[PDB]
């Protein structure tokens, strides 16, 4: 897997973000993550977390996995990094996302996110409180 550049166009919610990728606007959906929706519990807090992460970042990178790069809605499927820090994994660490939607061609950082989820749970953070 390799990182590729991109630039924030706009925060959207906890687990989607609009980026410019190879010169083209594109809604990206975070592999391996499920944040609550805005109108659900911890939804505002998940949206806020992702937003600040991406808005403060000096460098946004996109990392595709081995399989499906676009979902059926035309959303890009990737790991996103904010100044070298994985947004997908960081949500899970803080108990603001669950590990979810783990399909076989696209699960490279599964064990890593599972490890973070276990530790969010131990601390009973946010969603696990
Ligand atoms: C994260 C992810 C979601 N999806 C699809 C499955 C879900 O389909 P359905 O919409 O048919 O339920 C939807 C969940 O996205 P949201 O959690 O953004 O709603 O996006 C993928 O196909 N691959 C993925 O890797
Ligand atoms: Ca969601």
């Amino acid at each position: 897997l390799h990182k590729e550049p991109a630039t924030l166009i706009k925060a959207i919610d906890g687990d989607t973000v609009k980026l410019m990728y190879k010169g083209q606007p594109m809604t990206f959906r975070l592999l391996l993550d499920d944040t609550p929706e805005f109108n659900e519990k911890y939804g505002p807090e998940a949206s806020a977390f992702t937003k600040k992460m991406v808005e403060n970042a000096k460098k946004i990178e996109v990392e595709f996995d081995k399989g499906q790069r676009t979902d059926k809605y035309g959303r890009g499927l990737a790991y996103i990094y904010a100044d070298g820090k994985m947004v997908n994994e960081a949500l899970v660490r803080q108990g603001l996302a669950k590990v979810a939607y783990v399909y076989k061609g696209n699960n490279t950082h599964e064990q890593l996110e599972r490890k973070a989820e276990a530790q969010a749970k131990k601390e009973k953070l946010n969603i696990w409180s």
